[PDB]
């Protein structure tokens, strides 16, 4: 595949539909999902969510340029704000002139928390479950055994305390599971919910909550990025000049919670569009995100950036990135399904990666123009 | 109004959206509008963002039984996950028993930073930029005298210092603008371009960023909730039990971020689809939720859960809400139109009421839900 699309941004709607079309060798009838309108017909949403009146649309577009790991992809997109895909798709073609981004990702690990009350030796309490780790593991998988042939699986647990909050001492145990090609929030509360009783049993104590964290931190993704002095030159500002510029605005958001949070917004414009084009949760791509991003005790920039050895920008994007191929609207909706063969994704680690490719060229836009107007 | 829509669940979509039209006197165009696909016309979807090949729907949902300072009102989500609409609905009809959900809001005053680098006495700088401040805000209110006559414009400046950082010392003046009906970006990143060249002549600095901050935390909305212990009873508990159930559910929210990460996304699940609905940009008010979430040092709960002197749950959400009656798809997008005219919101802080009502909703619905689930 090449993703160039030379001209395609003033190509009409169904044109460039066509050309996609062509490059991808999508079927009539895939192409007739995208050219008309309707593709999520009423049973399905009126099944998807309660209290249903209609449909509400936003544009679908194609962001061109990217290429992951040296592998071109087309990458859809869904949201209402101009601008977005333009510098996604420009960014992307300024990283292809130097490899293009290169990303890596965590396994799919999930965190499932089981909230333990009514006992006044929490921390003793966490001992007992240490000690019986397997036994809750092996419990937690039996109640998933395709999981575990998929390759999944609950892996590990861990067990932290709260022994003085106003609300009286509590324990949570996180059940650590890989998830494979889920989100993971239905997979994992499941096991948190046939854990409970023998951990009860283990403690002493009352389980309250049964539930996934967002926040996570297990389930990793990374995206690198390089740029030459030569391609941000512009009339006005030498390459070295906007490269100095940028890493000024990077430690302005890396000091300032107030610039961090639009800083990071600008990353999540990139981001969650992605999410929605592909039938994925974007409450919960934004929940472990903003969490992620002032774990140290200060609300800070997801992305770095620097100059190397050689004087050229390089930028990073490691962040928490749950979202599934299967699972939740993923397989429901019919253009949520377009898009993952648009993408030719096989994982949903894979999905995870072009999410913070396109998270930090929209994080790399955003800075370049705010560094040389 | 009357926004109570009894059977509305199991209704038809046409049923569900006939009902809506007879409560509110909706035009005959207004229902065609979501009685058939494709109501984002492929010229308007085009105008929108760049490269576009066709549109991408979600399901689009009134939820029902809201009340807002003793007014009913009907709310539109879009959305893709089960449940939100339902628990929205179903806490709303709680609250209405003790007066619904009691709201309020601060001005619509954003921040736009100004960025001043290479400056060797930036705290000098600081009171050269304070002894002239009138002289600033009468620059930024020049350009815009509509914004002014509407009642909005730039209100104060205020400037902060990083004296110590890797790159330097950096100066950031922030410009606090009331922005009446509009999110507010263009607006405030206008004033911000207009006073820099001044900000550099007082400061003998180099403005770098002239941006809009998206920690809208001068544009906070408002609410309140009240639940019994009689209406909480279920076949497992007391009334009572529950309630104590939902105060360990929220001080587990405020110790630890694990949880208070997912409590807070139960928050956004409530308010992100009224955004979409509404046309504006839910990563500017998802930014703003999670960044004031973690002010004090500490990534928190948004909301809070406490037990009155009566034994009755009361909760609260505050937290920023910058949101658009005008401006870009809000304008634009005839279902953005449409959602306004079901909402009956006549001002942006109006709209941003209603939403943390709903965030509020949400979260209590996701909490008692959790807290009320027998063990297996
Ligand atoms: C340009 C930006 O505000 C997003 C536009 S909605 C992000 C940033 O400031 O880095
Ligand atoms: C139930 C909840 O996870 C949202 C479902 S996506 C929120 C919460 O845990 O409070």
């Amino acid at each position: 595949l090449d993703s160039r699309l030379p001209a395609f941004r003033n190509l009409s709607p169904a044109a460039r539909l066509d050309h996609i079309g062509q490059l991808l060798g999508l079927s009539h009838d895939d192409v007739s999902l995208l050219a008309n309108a309707g593709a999520l017909p009423m049973d399905i949403a009126n099944g998807m969510i309660e209290n249903v009146i209609g449909t509400f649309e936003l544009p679908y577009a194609v962001a061109s340029n990217f290429q992951i790991n040296g592998r071109d992809v087309l990458v859809p997109l869904v949201v209402e704000e101009p601008s977005i895909v333009a510098a996604a798709s420009y960014m992307a073609k300024l990283a292809r002139a130097n490899g293009g981004f290169t990303t890596s990702s965590s396994a799919p690990l999930m965190h499932a928390q089981v909230q333990i009350v009514g006992i006044q030796d929490p921390l003793n309490a966490r001992l007992s479950l240490l000690r019986r780790k397997d036994e809750i593991i092996e419990l937690a998988n039996r109640k998933d055994q395709l999981l575990n042939s998929l390759g999944g699986g609950c892996r590990d647990i861990e067990v932290h305390t709260f022994a003085d909050t106003p609300r009286g001492p509590m324990l949570v145990a996180h059940l650590i599971v890989d998830v494979r090609d889920a989100m993971g929030a239905n997979t994992v509360n499941t096991m948190a919910e046939a854990v409970a009783p023998l951990m009860e049993a283990i403690t002493g104590g009352q389980v309250r909550l049964r539930i996934l964290s967002n926040l996570a931190d297990l389930r990793l993704a990374r995206a690198q990025v390089r740029i030459t002095p030569q391609q941000l030159e512009t009339a006005e500002f030498s390459g070295e000049a906007v490269i100095e510029g940028i890493l000024d605005a990077y430690a302005f958001a890396a000091v300032d919670p107030y610039r961090a949070a639009t800083h990071n917004k600008g990353i999540m414009n990139g981001i969650d569009p992605l999410i929605v084009a592909t039938g994925n949760d974007w409450r919960a791509v934004e929940a472990g995100a903003h969490a992620y991003a002032c774990r140290s005790g200060h609300y800070g920039s997801l992305t770095t950036w620097e100059k190397d050895n050689n004087g050229h920008l390089v930028g990073t994007l490691e962040m928490p990135m749950p979202v599934g191929l299967v699972g939740g609207a993923t397989k429901t909706h019919p253009l949520a399904q377009l898009s993952l063969r648009i993408l030719g994704v096989k994982t949903a680690q894979a999905l995870a990666e072009i999410a913070v490719a396109v998270g930090l060229a929209q994080n790399l836009g955003a800075m370049r123009a705010l560094a040389t107007e």
